[PDB]
Formats: structure tokens, C-alpha cells, sequence
């Protein structure tokens, strides 16, 4: 069992088989409390929290008083990341009998959206209840999961209202993939590769190796049994740890993105403004992907990267399933109608939480596993709009 | 020119006039941005703002690229403090053009609601922007203001949904006190005369010298422009920052009310439960007097306070024009038919953020300036009920 700490803490047990044996009691003795909130959606309700009702009523048969679990379920979907959602679990929460108080333990089950929501949701609690992510795909425990960022979309964008509420305990049980939709599995893995861009020469050219491997056993039928990662378990792992260690570190040395945190947004100055536009019909880590591309093409442009990587970057992403353009055939069916005017995009990167005041902040890498500035890099507005 | 300083930092800097020839200058200087937003009501707005628009632009003149100052005035009322509010005025700052990004410095014009509110709203705009408090009224220049903690109402209760965001700077100016109406003013001294009843006999017994003089100030009948608190003004700054002073060594020592914070609630245990239920026509001081009296009934009920204290309160509260029961009789007029039930206040009470799980908890005074425990005290159901 792999422990990752963040900000000088313990929060992260990764391994196999924690949430049907481990989380249930960890959460009794390491989270006293009289009240347990479960936030996760229908899908992966039905599937993974029976099991769960059951480890929970074990662990708490043995301690004085018995405490109570309590399961919200909201519709799958980067839909839910709204201000209703927010307000109706807020609500449902304090009409409780009795009401769940400042001692209550949020649990988020669920990816990137509903770890998203429901940190959310625990930062503002009667002003902040303590919260646990348990990552159930793969952006959420390579990426979203790590580093106590939560936040909610309105209509003009993405996480433009949120905060920075850090969970007390984050489970990376990678048992969680094995049902794991093949589109999501590829989503997250740009996550991944934008993790290991920023940080290794090392790490990428792993990942450009395991991509086959990997993706052969992502595509791989299975029988009511045997996991897929049949022999490429140990692969995994390591990259998954890698993109982890890796956020934690950088987390750590700059929690409320007071410059080096900029790093972990490599692709999404452009991935966000884009994912504005071509969501929910285009996954975040398929927005970011493309994001990517463009950003680093934005690099070369100023000088500053070598095409070589451009061409690199683009074939590993291509090399997982990964759009690398905004005419990519699969995203093209996708929108159906919908397209991104260079205006719209500008207009969407206005909205950059990144920039400092009208100056837009995007990460420029000035090689593979190597950032330009230890910061996002004040780009001018006509620079911009030649990559896009 | 007097600073007092919370959670390590002089953020408090209070005199007389500061509003007009400070502020301005201060925040340009010390809260270096391209974007200011000020919220503030209507009633407060055509009073204040005018005035601040030309002090700005003054101090603003030397500084290039020259920075912007946005203005959004709300409803006055409780009716502000709601998800809606919060919600056009971040829907307002993410549509100015350009966007107010994460470096807007958010200015607090009111008294509590528009402080609750404003700061609420700093705490998640994009996940946390700076934000400074300009305490208009008494009760938030001697507790609302101090301290950090924000939120807003829903349905069930009081300041249920909220965060607790340290603000950048606070100003007291107790110019703002010469226009602040009469019911108001006395709704702040129940906050004053409860920081007093927690933390000094003497500073208690000041307040019971000054009543006279103090309510002879408030309720003359002045001509608009002209001013009162002549010749009183050294007691009033002298009361006020006492109350500030105390909040602020409070907060420090325990900031996100682990314990000793519970302190700062005494009253409110009863006195929320009673607000949720006779607000808006009843004001948070009013309720909060009543809820003093007869949280002191039960210290004295359970065998804690003694009898002499508990008619010292009552006489202090009368004093200065609160009520000390329901029954009083500008409050029976007020509520007009609208009174509380001992099942409803114990339901309410239910909901209050300071319990430990279902356990009930309020601050118990052993004597006046002297609180029993260094946190709320655990209290029992049926006790709570026969001072009700
Ligand atoms: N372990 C899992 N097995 C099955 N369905 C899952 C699993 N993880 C999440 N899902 C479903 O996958 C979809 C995408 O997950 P989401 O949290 O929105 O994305 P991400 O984590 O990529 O931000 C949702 O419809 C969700 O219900
Ligand atoms: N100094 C002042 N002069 C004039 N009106 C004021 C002043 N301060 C605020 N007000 C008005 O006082 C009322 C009560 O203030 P509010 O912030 O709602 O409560 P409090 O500060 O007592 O919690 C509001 O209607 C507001 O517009
Ligand atoms: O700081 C982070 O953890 C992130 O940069 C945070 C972003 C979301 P944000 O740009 O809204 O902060 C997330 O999508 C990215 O994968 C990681
Ligand atoms: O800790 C505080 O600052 C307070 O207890 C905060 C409360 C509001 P809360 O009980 O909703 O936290 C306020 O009414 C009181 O005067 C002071
Ligand atoms: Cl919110
Ligand atoms: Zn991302
Ligand atoms: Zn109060």
C-alpha cells in the first residue's frame, strides 16, 4: 500500500481493494463522527455503494454510539456542477433528522465532478465540514482528487466559483478502473501525459512506451473475474503514482497558486476556453489534450519550444486515443454543429482564473519535462489567436 | 489613529473620518489591484458612495495602467443575505469587461448583511479574492466586521452556508454612526454589552455608566447633516474598540472555532433559534438580547450563574432600549401576530452550528465577565425547555 503526503499530511493510501476493505473502517477511527454524508451519482451508486451500506455497518457495530450513514445521489454528468445541485444536497443535508452538523464527514465517491461538488459542498457547510475523496476514474485520481481545489460551473464558464477546501483523507483504489467506461479511461490519461510533461523526460517517454499495453487492456473484453491490467497492473500503478507524487509536490509548495501551481494548468488556458464551448458533448481531459497541443504550439511560436516536442507531444496524445486538434474526426460528430470562433475562445480565456488582471497567464514549457518560468508566462492577446 | 491586530496582522485601523481621507489612498496603496469592486445597498450607496468615487479617482490618478473601481448596490434588508444575491453579484463581476479576476479587491460598504454577504462571496469568487470591511453600522463595527466569518441565510436557519475569510483590511470609521438609524444603533449595543458580559466586570460596568448619556445621544432628534455623540465621542470609541479589541484576541486564539470561539455566540444559541423565526421584523441584536436573558436564566437554572448577574443583564439590556422577553411590548406590536412556540425554538436549535453532533451546546457565564468553560457548554434537552 503506496502513502503519498500532501501539504504535511498522510491523506493519500493508494492501493487495490481499499473501498471494499479499508475506507469503512479507516473513515470510524481516523474521522469520529455521528454523521457520514455519501455524495456519488446513480451509475456509480447502483454499481460500487451497496458494498459499501454493509462495510460501514460492520465497522460501526463496535463503536459507542452507533453512527449513521447517509447516501445523496445526483444525475451523472458535468451537469451536476451547478449552483441547484450544490444548494439542493446543502439543503438535503440540514433537513436531516437531526440535521448533519459541523461534525459530519463528506464522502465524495465519484470522479472529477462529484469530487468537485461535493468538496465544494464541505467548504461551506455551515462554513466547513471535513471531507474524503475516493476517486473513482482516472482523472480523478491522476489529477482532480489531489491538491483540495473544488469548485462549480455557471453559465459563463468553468470552476469560476469554488474554493480551496483540502479533504482529510484521499483513497486511490484502482479497483474502481475495472469498470471504468473506455471513453473515461482515455480522458483521464491526459491528465496524465500533461502531469508528466511538466515535470519528466523520464515519465513521458514511459508513457509513450506503455501506450499500446495500456490501451490494449483498457480495450480488453473481461469475464465476471479476472481484472483487466492483467499483467500491466504494476505499469499502471507506476505512472498513476507518478502524476500523483507529482501534483502533491507541486500542491504543496504553492496550495492557493501563488505562482508554481500555474504549472498544473498546462493545456487548459486554451483546454477551459475551448470546454466552454464544446461541453458536456466533449470530455474536460479531451478539451485539455487539444489544449495542449495548441499551448505548446503557442511555445514554439514565441520561440520558446522546440517543434520536435510540438511533434512528440502530439503523437503521444495521438498515440492514447486523444484528440490533438479542433478538427479531429470523432470531436467533429461529437459537437455536431458547434464550433469555436477564435473570438469566443478569446473571449473565453478573458475568463482565465489564471490571469493577472487583463494579462493572460498561459504555461509555455521550453521543453519536455521542462516549464519556461516557474509560473504561467504573460502572453499578449495577438500571439494568441495565430495558434487558434 | 488606532490599529488593533488579528490572527498576527494590524488589519483594524479605526478613527473618525476615515472613509473620506484614508481608505482610499490605503487600499491603492496596500491592496494594489486593477479592479475594485464595492457592494453596498442603496440606502448606504447615495449616502457614501459618491464621496469614496472621487477619493478614488483621486489616489488613483498617479497609478498607471489606472485601475478600475466597479460599483454594485443591492436591496437593503436580511432579504440580500440569500443564494440569489450571491449569485447575480458573482454573475455581475464575471460579466464586466474584462471579467474581475482574481485580483479584485473587494470593498464592504454596510453593516452586517452586506458584510456577511460581500465577504462570502470574496471567499469563493474564483476561489478567494481579497476583500476589505467598511463597518457601517455599530453592531459591524463592534462584531460582524472582525473576525472573518461570512455566510448567507437558506430556508431553515440562520448563516447556515458560509466561509470563513479573513479580510485584507477593516476599517472603523465611527463617522458612519452619525446617519446609522435609531433602532439600529441600540441593536448593536446588545452585541457591545455581550462582548462586555463575557470577558470583564469592568468593562461591563462602564457600559452600565454610559447608558444615559450614550441613549440621550442616540435618540435626540437632529435636522439631516448635522451631528450628535458630542462630547461623548471618547466613551463611544472607548466602548466600541474594547468590543473590537476582545473579538479580535478571540478570533486569533482559536479562528475557526474549534473552542474557545463559542465564547463570541453566548446568547445566540437561543437567540438564532428565536431569529429564524420572528426575522426580518425582528433584528439580530433584539433577538440576541432575549437570547442573553435567558441563556443567563439557564446558567442560573443549572446552577452556575448567580441570580444577582442574571438582573444586572436585564437591567444593562434595558437599559439601553432592548428587549429582555418576549413579551416586550414594542416587540409584541412588531411580531403583530407572529410568536414562538418552546417546540419550534428547540427545533431551531437543532440546527445550531455549535453543537457536538445531536448534543446541544450554549456558553454558560459562572459570572458577569466570567464564562464557565472555555467553549459552549453541553446542555441537556429538558433544561433548555424551562427557561423557554
Ligand atoms: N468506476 C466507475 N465505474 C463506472 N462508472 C463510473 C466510474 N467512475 C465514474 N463513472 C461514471 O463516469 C462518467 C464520467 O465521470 P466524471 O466524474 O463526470 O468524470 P471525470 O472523473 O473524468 O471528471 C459519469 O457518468 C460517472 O457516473
Ligand atoms: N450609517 C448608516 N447610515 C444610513 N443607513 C445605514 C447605515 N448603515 C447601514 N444602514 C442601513 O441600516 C440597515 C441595517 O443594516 P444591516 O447591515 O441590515 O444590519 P446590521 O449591520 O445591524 O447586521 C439597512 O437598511 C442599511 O441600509
Ligand atoms: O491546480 C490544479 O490542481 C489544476 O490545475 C486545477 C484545474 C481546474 P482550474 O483551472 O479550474 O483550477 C484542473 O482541471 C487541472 O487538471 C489541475
Ligand atoms: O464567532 C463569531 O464571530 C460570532 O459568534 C458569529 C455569529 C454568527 P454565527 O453564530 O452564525 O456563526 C455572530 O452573530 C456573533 O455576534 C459573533
Ligand atoms: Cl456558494
Ligand atoms: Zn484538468
Ligand atoms: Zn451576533
Amino acid at each position: 500500500p503506496t502513502k503519498i503526503s500532501i501539504l504535511g499530511r498522510e491523506s493519500i493510501i493508494a492501493d487495490f481493494g481499499l473501498w471494499r476493505n479499508y475506507v469503512a473502517k479507516d473513515l470510524i477511527s481516523d474521522c469520529s463522527s455521528t454523521t457520514y454524508v455519501l455524495v456519488t451519482d446513480t451509475n456509480i451508486g447502483s454499481i460500487y455503494t451497496p458494498s459499501f451500506e454493509e462495510a460501514f455497518r460492520k465497522r460501526a457495530a463496535e463503536i459507542t454510539p452507533s453512527p449513521r450513514l447517509l447516501i445523496y445521489n445526483r444525475p451523472p454528468g458535468e451537469v451536476s456542477k451547478s449552483r441547484q445541485t450544490k444548494a439542493d444536497i446543502e439543503d438535503w443535508m440540514l433537513s436531516q433528522n437531526p440535521p448533519c452538523g459541523r461534525d459530519t464527514v463528506v464522502i465524495a465517491l465519484g470522479g472529477g465532478v462529484i469530487g468537485d461538488l461535493t468538496g465544494f459542498v464541505a467548504s461551506t457547510y455551515m462554513r466547513g465540514v471535513r471531507y474524503v475523496q475516493v476517486p473513482t476514474t482516472l482523472l480523478a485520481m491522476v489529477d482532480s482528487s489531489i491538491g483540495g481545489k473544488t469548485a462549480i460551473d455557471t453559465p459563463l464558464g468553468k470552476n469560476l466559483i469554488g474554493a480551496i477546501w483540502q479533504p482529510t483523507k484521499i483513497y486511490i483504489d484502482l479497483e474502481f478502473l475495472e469498470t471504468l467506461p473506455v471513453r473515461e479511461f482515455i480522458n483521464g490519461m491526459a491528465e496524465v501525459i500533461k502531469t508528466a510533461a511538466i515535470s519528466s523526460e523520464e515519465e513521458f517517454t514511459a508513457l509513450e512506451e506503455n501506450a499500446e499495453t495500456i490501451l490494449k487492456a483498457v480495450r480488453r473484453e473481461v469475464t465476471p473475474g479476472e481484472h483487466r491490467f492483467e499483467g500491466t497492473e504494476e505499469i499502471l500503478k507506476a505512472r498513476i503514482l507518478a502524476s500523483a507524487r507529482h501534483k502533491a509536490y507541486v500542491v504543496s509548495a504553492d496550495e492557493r497558486e501563488g505562482g508554481l501551481r500555474n504549472l498544473l494548468n498546462w493545456g487548459h488556458s486554451i483546454g477551459h476556453a475551448i470546454e466552454a464551448i464544446l461541453t458536456p458533448q466533449i470530455l474536460h481531459g479531451e478539451c485539455v489534450a487539444i489544449g495542449m497541443v495548441k499551448e505548446a504550439e503557442l511555445a514554439r511560436h514565441l520561440g520558446i519550444l522546440k517543434g520536435v516536442a510540438v511533434s512528440r507531444i502530439v503523437k503521444c496524445l495521438a498515440a492514447y486515443g486523444l484528440p490533438t486538434s479542433l478538427k479531429d474526426a470523432r470531436i467533429r460528430k461529437l459537437t455536431a454543429g458547434k464550433h469555436c470562433s477564435v473570438d469566443q475562445l478569446m473571449f473565453n480565456m478573458a475568463l482565465d482564473k489564471k490571469n493577472d488582471g487583463p494579462k493572460k497567464k498561459i504555461v509555455l514549457l521550453s521543453a519536455i519535462g521542462t516549464p519556461y518560468e516557474t509560473r504561467a508566462s504573460v502572453v499578449a492577446n495577438e500571439d494568441i489567436r495565430v495558434v487558434l
